[PDB]
Order: C-alpha cells, then sequence, then structure tokens
C-alpha cells in the first residue's frame, strides 16, 4: 500500500527533479482528480456554494496586507515584472476577499459561500517532500464563508455535515475531531471568541460528535475545528478544517450594510474537507490498495476480443458503453486473451468484458472482474444498467460484493 | 459590444492592478468558463484525446533545452528555490513531452493525442494589456499529437474537422485558413518539409477548404496552418493552429520503437482551437453582445412570483429545475413583476418563468424570454424537456422560432 509504487503501476502520475514537489498528472490519475472535482462540485451545488477562480499571483503589497509577508515569507515563490514584485498564491483566501469586495454587499447577500479548487504553491524544503502527500504545488478544495455573528453556528453546522457526508462517501466512518481555542494573545475581542468557541462546541455537540479541546492551540486570528479521518490500516490523516478568521476581512477592508444600514465587517470562515486533493488521492490510493471504486476508476471497463473475428463486435460495444457515460477501452491487440486479462487485472480495472464467438452470436458479453469473479454471459443493456447505477451511487463495492 | 462593460454588467469577472493581466473569475463568468471546459472535454472524448495536467513551473535547464531561454526569455516569469531557478510555464508542450517520455513507447502507441487546459503565464508589457483578450495569465485549450510521418495527414484532418466543428458550435461558419510554409533557414530536411507541407495542403483540400498561402512565414521548427474566424461584425480573430514541430522531440529526447524494431523520433503536432479560453470568452461575449446561448448562460432561468401566495410554488419549481440540471434562481423579493422582468432581461437571463395564482392552480408557468417574447402559459415538465434539449444540443437559438 504505497501510493507511489501503485502510482507508477497504474500510470497515474510521475515526478521529476526539474520540478520538485510538482505533479505531472498522467491521463488516468487526472481522470481520478477530475472525478474528485465532479463529486466536490455536486457537493457545492447541494450546499449552495459559489465557485470562482482567483489569479495565480498577486503583487507583494497584497501579501503584506494579509500578513503573509511576515508569517509566510519563506514558503512563498516570488517573481517580478516591470519593477513590481509578485508572490505566487500560497492561499486562495485574499483573492476570494477581493472578489467579495466587488460590488456593494448587504446582510441580504449573507451568508455568501465562495468555493474554488485552489492552485497553491508553497516552497517547501526539498528534504520534506514525499509523493503526493508533501508537495510544492497542490489543489485545495477551499471555501470561504462570509456571514454575520448570528449565522456562524448554522454555517459551521453545514460544514460539519459536509465533512461527514464527503468522508462517508469514500468509506471513512472513523473521525476524530479537535477544537482549538484562544491563545494568550489574539486578534478579536474576548466576546467574539466566546461567541465563536461556544458556536463551534455547541455545533459539534448537536451533531453528536465527541471532540477534544486543544487549549491555546487556536490561531491568533481565530478558533478552529480540525478533522482527522482513519484509514483501513487505522492510520490518522488530518484533512478537514473549519477555521475562523477575524484578521483577514478587516485587513482587506471587507464590509456589508447591516439591517440598521450601518457598516459591518463580515465574519469569515475558512473551510476545507479533503484539504490537498493530490494528498487525498495518495490517501485514497493507499486505502484502496490500487483498487478504486468504479466511479473513481480511471478505466472502468475493458472489452477484449479472442480473435479478429470479434473485433467489429467489440468496437460496437465499446461505442455503446462509451455513449452510456462509462469509461471503457477496447483491447484489439493481437495477443492471447490471458495476456490481456492479466494486464488489465494488474491495472485494477473493475470490469473485464470478453467477447468470443458465443457473445457475437448471442448479443451478450462474458463478464468478469479484477477480483477474479466470473459474472458470466450477461445482456449488454443489463451490464450498462448495473454499471450506471454503480457509478451514480458512487458505490465502494462491485457487482456481487 | 465591449466584453469589459458587459463583463462588469453581468458580474462575470474583474481585474486589479495587484494582478495585472490576471482575471478574477466571479461565479457567473466561471460558470461560462466551466461550460466551455465541459464542451471541449466532450470534443476530447469524441476525437479521442488524453487529458493530462502538467506542473506549473520547471527548472530553467528544461527551458534552455526547449529553446525558450534563447527565444522566450523576456516573456517568462522566473522564481527560485534552494539556489535553483525555475520558470513558470509559458507553454504546456515540454511537460507533455516529459509525460510522453515516461515508459517505453512503440508505434502501436501512436498516434498519441495528449490534451490539457494549460495554465500559462507570459509576461506581457502592461501597456499592451487589454481586457480578457491580452492577458498575462491564461488558459489554453492545448493538445499535442505524437505520430509517425505516415499518420500526419490523418491527424491534421482530424484537427481540421475538430476546428470547424467547434467553431460551428458557437456560430462562426466564416473561417479563413492560412498555410505558412518553410523559411529560408530551418530545422528539418527538405524532404520532411515537403511531406509535412503537402500533408497540410492535401488535408485542407480533402476538407474542401480554399486555404491561402503564406510563403516563408512558417517557424524554423515547422510548417503550420492557422484558423481565423469572423464574427457578426465581420472582424477577424485568429484562434486555432496546427503547428508541426521538428525541434521539440529531438531536444527533449522523445522516441518510440518502430515496427522495424528501430529507434524512431515521433512527429509532434501542436494544436489549439480556441487558443486562449479567456480571450475566446471575450470574443463570445462581444459576439453575443451579452446574450449567451442558454447552455453558456450563467443563470438559465429565473422563476418569479407576483405575491407571497406563489412563493412556495415558485420554490418547488426552482428545486425541480435545479434537479433537472438547469441553472435557476428564484426571485422572491417584493417588487413589481415588470421590475423583475426588466432586471433579469438586462442580466441576459434566457428564460423568466412567471407564477401567478392561475399558474399555481393549473400547475403551469408563464414563459418569457430576455428578447422580450411572451411564450405564453406552458406545462412545467414540457418547459423542462425543451430547456434540457436546448442545453444538451448547445443551441444558439431559444424557443419559439
Ligand atoms: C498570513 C497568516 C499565515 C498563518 C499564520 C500561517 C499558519 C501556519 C496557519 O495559521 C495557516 C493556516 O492554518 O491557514 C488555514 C488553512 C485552511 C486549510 C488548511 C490551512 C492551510 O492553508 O495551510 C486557514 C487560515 C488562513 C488564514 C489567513 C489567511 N489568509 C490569515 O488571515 C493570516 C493571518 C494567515
Ligand atoms: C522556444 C520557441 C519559441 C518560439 C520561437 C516563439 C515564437 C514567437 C513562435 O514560434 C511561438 C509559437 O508559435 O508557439 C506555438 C503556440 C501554439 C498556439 C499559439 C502559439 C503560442 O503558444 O503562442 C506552438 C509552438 C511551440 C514550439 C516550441 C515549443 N515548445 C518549439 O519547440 C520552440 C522552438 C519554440
Ligand atoms: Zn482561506
Ligand atoms: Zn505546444
Amino acid at each position: 500500500r504505497d501510493h507511489r509504487k501503485i502510482g507508477k503501476q497504474l500510470d497515474l502520475y510521475h515526478m521529476q527533479e526539474e520540478a520538485p514537489g510538482m505533479v505531472f498528472w498522467h491521463n488516468d490519475g487526472w481522470t481520478i482528480f477530475r472525478e474528485l472535482e465532479v463529486f466536490v462540485r455536486s457537493k457545492l451545488k447541494e450546499y449552495q456554494y459559489q465557485e470562482v477562480k482567483g489569479p495565480f499571483m498577486m503583487d507583494r503589497v497584497l501579501w503584506e496586507k494579509t500578513g503573509h509577508w511576515d508569517n509566510y515569507k519563506d514558503a512563498m515563490f516570488t517573481t517580478s515584472s516591470e519593477n513590481r514584485e509578485y508572490c505566487i498564491k500560497p492561499m486562495n483566501c485574499p483573492g476570494h476577499v477581493q472578489i467579495f469586495n466587488q460590488g456593494l454587499k448587504s446582510y441580504r447577500d449573507l451568508p455568501l459561500r465562495m468555493a474554488e479548487f485552489g492552485s497553491c504553491h508553497r516552497n517547501e524544503p526539498s528534504g520534506s517532500l514525499h509523493g503526493l502527500m508533501r508537495v510544492r504545488g497542490f489543489t485545495q478544495d477551499d471555501a470561504h464563508i462570509f456571514c454575520t455573528e448570528e449565522q456562524i453556528r448554522d454555517e459551521v453546522n453545514g460544514c460539519i455535515r459536509l465533512v461527514y457526508d464527503m468522508y462517508s462517501t469514500f468509506g471513512f466512518e472513523k473521525i476524530v475531531v479537535k477544537l482549538s481555542t484562544r491563545p494568550e494573545k489574539r486578534i478579536g475581542s474576548d466576546e467574539m471568541w466566546d461567541r465563536a468557541e461556544a458556536d463551534l462546541a455547541v455545533a459539534l455537540e448537536e451533531n453528536n460528535i465527541p471532540f477534544e479541546y486543544q487549549l491555546g492551540e487556536g490561531a491568533f486570528y481565530g478558533p478552529k475545528i480540525e478533522f482527522t479521518l482513519y484509514d483501513c490500516l487505522d492510520r490518522a490523516w488530518q484533512c478537514g478544517t473549519v477555521q475562523l478568521d477575524f484578521s483577514l476581512p478587516s485587513r482587506l477592508s471587507a464590509s456589508y450594510v447591516g439591517e440598521d444600514n450601518e457598516r459591518k465587517v463580515p465574519v469569515m470562515i475558512h473551510r476545507a474537507i479533503l484539504g490537498s486533493m493530490e494528498r487525498f488521492i495518495g490517501i485514497l490510493t493507499e486505502e484502496f490498495a490500487g483498487f478504486f471504486p468504479t466511479w473513481l476508476a480511471p478505466v472502468q471497463v475493458v472489452i477484449m476480443n479472442i480473435t479478429d473475428s470479434q473485433s467489429e463486435y467489440v468496437n460496437e460495444l465499446t461505442q455503446k458503453l462509451s455513449n452510456a457515460g462509462i469509461r471503457v477501452k477496447a483491447d484489439l491487440r493481437n495477443e492471447k486473451i490471458g495476456f490481456k486479462i492479466r494486464e488489465h487485472t494488474l491495472r485494477r480495472v473493475p470490469y473485464m468484458l470478453v467477447c468470443g464467438d458465443k457473445e457475437v452470436e448471442s448479443g451478450k458479453v462474458a463478464v468478469r472482474t479484477r477480483r477474479g469473479k466470473d459474472l458470466g454471459s450477461m445482456d449488454v443493456n443489463e451490464v450498462i444498467e448495473k454499471l450506471q447505477q454503480e457509478i451514480r451511487s458512487r458505490s465502494l463495492k462491485q457487482l456481487e460484493e
């Protein structure tokens, strides 16, 4: 269960010294990534998030305003144009605030949930870089919630439900949660922190989640909730976070018109479920030992011919399944059937369909799996039905599992 | 007819001086972008392209070997880590070759068509920066085809068909193709050039396209054809290109095992249809003067009510249309109905569904368009079917005509 070895065996990705900590996504790994993107977007539509795109770099003055220049300085890449210095974005938050600042905002626009798949580049020490898990470039599932003080609790709640939904989808039911509270010195009033902390704690309690306090471990800009999933090996992976920010909105001059027609500064919530999506792909790759659920599988079905006599037929089927929204390849190569079966078994292809003369005559397909289960001769439309159902339900288990 | 004014009016995007030439995509504009992306991906599936993702930056040595350091130096952003120089990629081609170089290749792996939506950063003089059309950051619809000299003609044919298909989708049927031939000094033998040029010419006239010749205007690394579409104002936009490259594979050491069991260097084809996708979004914004075909429209349907009495009903409908894959908003505020219709008409929302008491009792909707047409009372499911068809087909035209 090493995501790098499995990564090479399935031709998911590769890395080079000319770009340390930056992934080359091959077709299949990128298919996995894009499927993750699809799932996340379904969740964004369900939980009602906007999806935006921020610029890759912004000038140094912005990053000084946000405080990244004081705190994040070593971790940022800098480039320059026309005697102006720019940092490549380590985070998507300031850009999101810049978007929020366009147009007048009122209380009616709140809560405003703004999501992006962030392309972030942090310059990490090269000695710390490991696989997909510790990288210089990465893509965050990143959202920011602009709300009022009264809307905090509910929004945190929605974030919690989102976390558990999304995690249970991949089969992680074991989640340890940590609430980090105020340090000795902080931005924001004692009252603001009391409200925020009470909101987090109470939300977690109402969702029936046992959690542990980490005292003084909260950032100076706000209290937070962190989510650690456990894999099938009982290894701990910290992914999800809900973080309050009392710093960013005032520094970037975010404001809205309240009910009283008075200028208010919105509360900000950083929320991420998977965190780094590259890293999450590493984690999934190791959890699944290379066998991905059908919806996550780069190639879902491979259709093979015994001889050239089946070729036409195979092609025919390959179109049909392709038009059904299934990811399917045909192996027409001149090879023995066992060669193909072996090759596609090592590739962890969920479904191998075999066409001999029997299938050409009958209008059926011989169905077998990567687990060595023979499902036997099946009607094509039946196969398409079951595959489509398995894909739409994002099931962890195959037919007859 | 200014994509900047229309962009501001429709809340599509904005730009700042902290990121010159770099777009902040708001929710709506990003929705347009995502629809473009989806369409292109449909064409990638149809024309059988891989989709990959390359790294954002790479070592300066790489860009020296590609020839960018000599030719592209002023256009590239440079950043550094641990006493090593990296360039942010102006182009996606070297990364694609790097991916290609992973694993042994044979002729049986060819043609290999590799696509990406490239995030490319070139450093353009700030004074030449205009809107979405001239930008520092951009996303290219980019592909590279690795093939044998024998497959060149077929691949160019495929690219041509792709170009005309995609352009036809957006309503540009007026296209001028220009074939740029060999410069006095060039990379590659006169034979390679005779064959490539003849392949471009013959593919073009196989497609019945009266191409114009540009003599000696080709690059030193290969011959090309370029595609210029004309809009409704009959102004020319050069977008697509098919560009042969003899320089890149040799410089980057790409090779495959021939059918003769000998070492072969793959022929490389750079191909793009839209070119910059931001720029193409601008061009489309001006072409449609803000009225995006329903498939491209950020908000496809706005369901509105007369009084509170219809609110519930409206909500139902909204959810329904949201469940049918339609992008739909509910306008519940207390305002004149005409107020709402005018506001959403100026927002270029394709369809406005008006619900009064009669619609509630009859289970229907009163259908209106941004063009000012009254489509009358309609069955809800009928509207859903027609909208779904209009979207699936990517029709340039709305209902009732
Ligand atoms: C410039 C400051 C850097 C900060 C002190 C770095 C710490 C190590 C830590 O606080 C980072 C953090 O938890 O950010 C977390 C993010 C969320 C997902 C994972 C983590 C992530 O992206 O790593 C969210 C907070 C962002 C905070 C800001 C912004 N923007 C603040 O306004 C600003 C004061 C941050
Ligand atoms: C480093 C060299 C720069 C070249 C001299 C710049 C010229 C102005 C022009 O030839 C660029 C060009 O046509 O690139 C075109 C692209 C395609 C879409 C529009 C254009 C685009 O991206 O702008 C593709 C060519 C890429 C070529 C290489 C690469 N990699 C070559 O191996 C290498 C020798 C190019
Ligand atoms: Zn953030
Ligand atoms: Zn290229």
